[PDB]
């Protein structure tokens, strides 16, 4: 029971057109429905559920909400029960609030987040089918990303003033949605403190992830590739539409994987995952990683922590 | 709660040097001990517990049996009323009846094979660490196999007979184990008998399977590798001990895996397993392949089913 | 001055429709003009004449000639005094001869295969161009293979009757054409006998080569690819195309070159070769391989010479 | 006739423990011999001469001199007598004048750089042999370099000042030594600048390459590595021993070549270069870049120029 991976998340855009053509050329995703609002719903080509991205007009960029699936529909109910229980409000947002999309748990994250739990949505395949299915689709665009993989939110942090929301998400998502923690940046004396946590419900890495910032935000939302050889080709696509890079093609120190920082034509960031990294265990030992080593954690290769990382999100 | 992951396999060989030199210079694991009897003891680097691969001498080739991790101690006891109600007779070993293990749930698989369910293995941590881990370690050796990943069971079928032991393994693991199927290979007329089944308990497309044949035995267990280049340096380190291989590189239909067939120095057949393939999940529809397409969802680059597939086992 | 690389090569087709097909889906070639017999030729995106394949409607498979570019067309009267000196006749086949096509020096190798000099082609350019060029170009079909890199001919062998062709083509095209020898297959007696040789112009391991055989005729044409990659996804376009595959991805023990062997749809062998295995130099001591490694020094994963390899040619 | 490629290059460090440690674990190259005045000779295992690196004590970074290797001896007198009917005096070192290195012939560029040409070194054979080798070494260290692949110089240029060595050493090794020009970087009005140009004596893009700048100086020497997945590997590597990184993994615009940049514990830059590329031919068309391209000429993937690239060399 419970969740089962992220399931869509909802971004501010500037400009529809050229957010659409963003995310269909470079990251290879496909348009799937616009509602009377002008909200544009897309998918990657191996998830078979009716969409993992919306785009809503907006005169800022940012993230409105965060999703995530579960295995069945009785499982909200019992998920709003733990949720209240810890302290947290939620409502139920029933069908077709979004299009294609069942009834929501809609509830704030203690870092101020919008997150909603759904357990319904139309499904449609994958670009590939289900009868003897070939391991990938002809006529792939761009990068050709496989499925919305984690989210990265910026948390409200301010450990003078006593407010820490990554260790209050990580403690939430942990107690009550029974996610389990992979791996952490631990700063302050002696490592003290919570900076960053990754945590998962797959058997990967991490399906969503926080990072402390003077305010909360969102940092990026990630699309999984299989190989290295896949990252620079992607790579290759950012650059004949000229993308605007944020971090070229290396290796995170957390998870193992390897990683493209780029933006979209609003400023929300996004990042081409690449690997599994290795398979997450809730018996596997929390990979701890050390304040003197933050730059090596995040990119691994340089050992250099880029000031738009910590400086640089929407 | 329930079952993680493959946890060991127990192999006889005829040749203990030669099958102790092969697991340790083709796929890089380390022997973690030696018992009284004989009995080696080995694991993979990216491994936490003390082994995943039990060599024990013999007279023969083949599997003794077959260990999966379960979450807690308590697991056991559940899942033992739940395999009882089912029909299996279960007993339990108690701590040590393997060295660094646990107790043990121990029954037959309607295939006749033996399965071994433990909470409980001596921890001794990955080749890379925790704390500020490197992505691999230095000094590997060999294919530098990260993990045991997966096993599959030739199980014993006669349709004429009314026999099929895929499809009885299939709904016992599902039923009692709660594992879900991935994929399947439907054959007979209209595809209406199960002759091959991948089931998950991770989110990747295959912990367990089970192939149709004349008797039962061992088909193959897998060890996972990252990327296809990584079954390049596999290949190439087979040739360098003159391995005999069964199937040269090339991908499965299934799991979209890429992998290499070959045989440790007692018949035994291995597998490096490389890539992810896909995010296994319980919504997701399962993989069906037609008797037409046979070929295709093993060895898919060719569409040739090697006779050494279906014929040769231990 | 003197030979610079492989020009093309005339291929004897008996389905035209279905042997377009094949070079434009699977290898990614396009046919760039059709003369007024029905001929057909295809060039590859990273070659900058107009092209490197010729179909020739015939009754049966085969190789009807092939051709290597000069670097200037005074080249070929000097290379032509050259070759008539070690008692090679030769004739010279004006502009014209082929479509798109300078004059050309037409004479038979000691195998008996026709071979062509020619220094000048229509040039058409690339489909990156050479102004600010990307990388690879949008819209590549099938494996996108780079360009038409080496072709092995099957050389007529008896050595009871002490005639061995691929020895005097070895002498032929180094002694009159200035190749190099780099990487020779020796047998017989302690290795006394030439049976294969790669022999090469370019800095690269072979541009052409000479395999032993009962009679002469077309081993195959191979075409370059970047890395292993790309190695599996020409593999992938092979099953989507239900290519008929001679040998699955590998490696080659000489040249280090990975490789897939396939046939065209009449019988011809093709081969996708990945890599540049090494930079061949004139001071580079010739790679030797003994007899008793014969399998790995063509097929170096498995030590297993394919009787396909030995047995099926054009 | 003439040069084959490049044979070594003399560097100066500063701490001469520090360096061998760098140049033997990160790029994995082995120490050939040290002679009495404390100079140290390294060669990668795909080298098959004695040496391709020299290590020099000094009080600063930078380059002493620059060797080619020639195909004979008697090339060095015909190469000489055209060198100075160009106008460039040049001297003779006879054997011996380095350890294990036959006679020099002896010049300066107009860049003002020292080049040297020699025919004969002494044979030690790579590290994989050449009767019947493998692909690769056993104990391979660090990144695995193949070999030393090409050299990028600083060339002093002022066009208003009327001064452009890049132009004058480009027309110098193309009229005297044979090489023939694969790419160029135009700047200035319309392009009538040459600021970077890129010439081959092999058939890879460059085995010398001119870059303008204020001084003249040392921006790069490059090893040679086969895949982008090799290029993962090397970061890893420098990761492990804290090399300061220059530009991450990313792909260059000319060339094709994907790379990293990075310092040796003297300030040198080196590179890790992979793949082939392409074929360079003479007859294939010079690769023009433009100024409002220069960014993606070198770093293809960003389409940004870096100012270390620019402002820092030796
Ligand atoms: C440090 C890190 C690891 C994995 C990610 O996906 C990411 O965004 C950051
Ligand atoms: C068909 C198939 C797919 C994946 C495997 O690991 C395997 O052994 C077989
Ligand atoms: C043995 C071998 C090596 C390279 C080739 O391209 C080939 O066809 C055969
Ligand atoms: C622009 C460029 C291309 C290739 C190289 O090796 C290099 O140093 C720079
Ligand atoms: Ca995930
Ligand atoms: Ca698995
Ligand atoms: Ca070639
Ligand atoms: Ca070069
Ligand atoms: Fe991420
Ligand atoms: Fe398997
Ligand atoms: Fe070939
Ligand atoms: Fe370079």
């Amino acid at each position: 029971m419970g969740v089962l991976r992220i399931g869509h998340a909802s971004l501010k855009v500037m400009d529809m057109d050229a957010a659409v053509r963003h995310y269909e050329n470079v990251l290879g995703m496909k348009t799937t429905m616009k509602d009377k609002a002008g909200n544009v719903y897309l998918k990657c080509w191996d998830e078979w559920d009716k969409y993992s991205v919306i785009l809503t007009p907006s005169d800022q960029a940012g993230m409105n909400h965060l999703a995530y699936k579960v295995e069945k529909e009785a499982d909200l109910e019992a998920l709003q029960q733990k949720i209240e229980a810890w302290g947290v409000k939620t409502t139920m947002l029933d069908e077709g609030t979004l299009p294609s999309t069942g009834r929501m748990l809609q509830f704030k994250l203690p870092s101020g987040h919008e997150m909603r739990l759904y357990a319904s949505k139309e499904f449609v395949g994958t670009d590939v089918g289900n009868i003897n299915p070939d391991p990938w689709p002809d006529g792939l665009k761009g990068a050709g990303a496989h499925w919305l993989d984690h989210c990265l939110l910026v948390c409200e942090m301010n450990p003078e003033a006593g407010i820490n929301t990554v260790a209050d998400n990580t403690r939430f998502v942990t107690e009550c949605l029974d996610f389990f923690l992979t791996e952490q940046v631990l700063v302050g004396p002696g490592g003290s403190i919570q900076a960053t946590t990754f945590l998962a419900r797959t058997t990967t890495p991490h399906d969503i992830a926080f990072v402390g910032g003077p305010t909360s935000g969102l940092h990026h939302i990630a699309f999984f590739l299989d190989s290295w050889h896949d990252v620079l080709k992607a790579a290759d696509v950012m650059a004949k539409n000229k993308v605007r890079i944020d971090v070229a093609p290396t290796r995170h120190g957390i998870t193992r994987g390897e990683t493209i920082y780029f933006f979209d034509p609003s400023g929300n960031r996004n990042e081409t995952f690449a690997g599994l990294g290795y398979l997450a265990q809730r018996d596997r030992p929390v990979t701890t990683w050390t304040e003197d080593q933050l730059g090596s954690a995040i990119f691994y290769h340089t050992g250099y922590l880029e000031p738009s990382f910590t400086d640089v999100y929407t």
